[PDB]
């Protein structure tokens, strides 16, 4: 909605997404938080240890409705409040030179699916 | 909706998002194409030259509802409909060390605006 303009500083955005064929090693339980960013969007599988306004891990969780800063992996931070948690799935998964990681459901594609325009 | 079983090859997605400070430069006119993606997904502002099934650069547009073939910057190729063309604006900007590049609006974010979780 808003205007950018010849001499304007704004800041832009290029994506580097990357695809790997990888291998299911196990499939674990996996606590998440459930948060609401202050733009309105809703996340239902925040890491605990991505609130750093509060260590969960050491303390728990933050109280229903608490304001809580949680971290992205390239170091933003965001303004949420913290709405409860699930338990859901991680998935060790190992890549062709033989490194893992785990991954969550939402980044995991069957061979089958289309991957996604975010490249 | 899918199960993800231990043992099974499966693809997994990983977000390198970049953000860079950057001086506007220009405002331009651009024909950017639209676009139904086989996944019901709807673009608005594909560029004519990123149609691969046809050279619409050189033989002018598909026409209207003609099946298309649309490249991702990665490579990726999807299937689309096209549904016709409007004029919009590109950004020429002016990164840090001198390079310059041309950006769609939907890349472009004012300093007050926050960063999207995409990275």
């Amino acid at each position: 909605e808003k205007v950018i303009s010849v001499g304007q500083t704004v800041i832009t955005k290029h994506r580097n997404t990357r695809y790997y064929s990888c291998r299911v090693m196990a499939v674990t339980s996996q606590t998440f938080y459930e948060v609401m960013f202050d733009d309105g969007s809703f996340s239902r599988d925040t890491f605990p240890e991505d609130i750093v306004s509060r260590d969960c891990l050491k303390l728990g969780p933050p109280a229903e409705g608490e304001v809580v800063q949680v971290k992205w992996p390239d170091g933003k931070l965001y303004g949420a409040k913290y709405f409860g948690s699930n338990i859901a799935h991680m998935y060790q998964v190992e890549f062709e030179d033989g490194s893992q990681i785990a991954m969550k459901r939402e980044d995991i594609y069957t061979l089958d699916e289309e991957l996604p325009k975010r490249v």
